[PDB]
């Protein structure tokens, strides 16, 4: 990898905003699943615009989610970078 945590943040940019690239980041950082809340709490931004970014990337394929049902369904996000290789 090495030049893939960038060849990733680059393919993103040239495709979506930058508002988005910020999200993909925290993900690439933590290195384990995250949830709009998290990506929103430890960043500081409306969880709404956070989820807005996620679905935009998701649509392109820079992230994948999993909703797993303590009452309440939950979606977890991860960076599809390994798939990039």
């Amino acid at each position: 990898m090495v030049n893939a945590e960038d060849l990733f943040i680059n393919l993103a940019k040239s495709l979506l905003g930058d508002d988005v690239i910020d999200v993909l980041r925290i993900l690439l950082d933590k290195g384990t699943e995250m949830t709009d809340e998290e990506i929103a709490n430890q960043l500081n931004i409306k969880v709404n615009d956070v989820r807005k970014k996620l679905n935009l990337l998701e649509e392109q394929g820079f992230v994948s989610y999993r909703k797993t049902r303590s009452g309440w369904f939950i979606y977890y996000w991860k960076p599809n970078i390994d798939q990039i290789n």
